[PDB]
């Protein structure tokens, strides 16, 4: 299969990308080292995963070795909730690149929806334990985003955890300069997301599925489904002689999705990138979507007031 897929600012993201957020800073150098001499060249990062400079290190030294050109890397930050305020925007991108070793983001995305009091907190929350939020809306922190563009800090701009009728609000800001180029929103089979999926497509915007191993090592499991468990998951798998993971990333990939699984398991990171050698069934599709149950591995109860939150 094609290993990019064309945006809607012209340019092209690999569909396969490494995920950072849990990896551990003193693991992570390492994990994005293996992923790019293995293939890798789209990196998901964000400045509240807190291992921005050590993914930067990684970054720098493949440049540094000459083991890829800087065009040919795809690297993806995001604007945390915190800093949705005009005059926080360009500092806030600014030291995500300073920290990746970069001129450039390829891809800047609203994280979440929601703006938060500004502050050195990420959660700044009031004595009841509700976030404290920002009045700022979507549409004026969009407005910021696209100053970056215009700025030469980022060659695209999106979107994350934003719901249908976000997406909308954005697709019909007075005065829109540029359309989002993507939609980061959690996807796998027991979150099939078609309705937001369907919408996004029909509007240009690429969507990448993250969670899609079902986020194992996400902080608040219980021991919840288990995608990577599922026998009937298993069994695709077995059929294909690739293993349950394979399937989980090459599922999204034939939805016309781009997916960033996480691994810091030099092993994996390798194994996770071979599913360019495979084809799904339109039945194995299917199956696969049949295990929907609107489960998500990301939400959050502390931020489910704000105005702004995207799910119900
Ligand atoms: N925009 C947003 O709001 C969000 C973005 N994301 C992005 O999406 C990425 C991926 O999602 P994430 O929630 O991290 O979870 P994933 O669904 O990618 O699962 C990661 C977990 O799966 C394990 N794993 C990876 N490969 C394999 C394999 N081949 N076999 C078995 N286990 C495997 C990892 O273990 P190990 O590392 O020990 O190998 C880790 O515990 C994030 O890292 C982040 O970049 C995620 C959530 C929210
Ligand atoms: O968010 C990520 O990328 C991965 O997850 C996180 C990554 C971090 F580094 C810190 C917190 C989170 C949490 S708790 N995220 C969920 C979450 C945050 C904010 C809002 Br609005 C809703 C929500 F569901």
């Amino acid at each position: 299969m094609a290993s990019r897929i064309l945006l809607n600012n012209g340019a092209k993201m690999p569909i396969l990308g490494l995920g950072t957020w849990k990896s551990p800073p003193g693991q992570v150098t390492e994990a994005v080292k293996v992923a790019i001499d293995v293939g890798y060249r789209h990196i998901d990062c964000a400045h509240v995963y807190q291992n921005e400079n050590e993914v930067g290190v990684a970054i720098q030294e493949k440049l540094r070795e000459q083991v890829v050109k800087r065009e040919e890397l795809f690297i993806v930050s995001k604007l945390w909730c915190t800093y949705h305020e005009k005059g926080l925007v360009k500092g806030a991108c600014q030291k995500t690149l300073s920290d990746l070793k970069l001129d450039y983001l390829d891809l800047y995305l609203i994280h979440w929806p929601t703006g938060f009091k500004p502050g050195k907190e990420f959660f700044p929350l009031d004595e009841s334990g509700n976030v404290v939020p920002s009045d700022t809306n979507i549409l004026d922190t969009w407005a910021a985003m696209e100053e970056l563009v215009d700025e030469g800090l980022v060659k695209a701009i999106g979107i994350s955890n934003f719901n249908h009728l976000q997406v909308e609000m954005i697709l019909n800001k007075p005065g829109l300069k540029y359309k989002p180029a993507v939609n980061q929103i959690e996807c796998h089979p027991y979150l099939t997301q078609e309705k937001l999926i369907q919408y996004c497509q029909s509007k240009g915007i690429v969507v990448t599925a993250y969670s899609p191993l079902g986020s194992p090592d996400r902080p608040w499991a219980k021991p919840d489904p288990s995608l990577l468990e599922d026998p009937r998951i298993k069994a695709i798998a077995a059929k294909h002689n690739k293993t349950t993971a394979q399937v989980l990333i090459r599922f999204p990939m034939q939805r016309n999705l781009v997916v960033i699984p996480k691994s810091v398991t030099p092993e994996r990171i390798a194994e996770n990138f071979k599913v360019f050698d495979f084809e799904l069934s339109s039945q194995d599709m299917t199956t696969l979507l049949s295990y929907n149950r609107n489960w998500r591995v990301c939400a959050l109860l502390s931020c489910t007031s704000h105005k702004d939150y995207p799910f119900h």
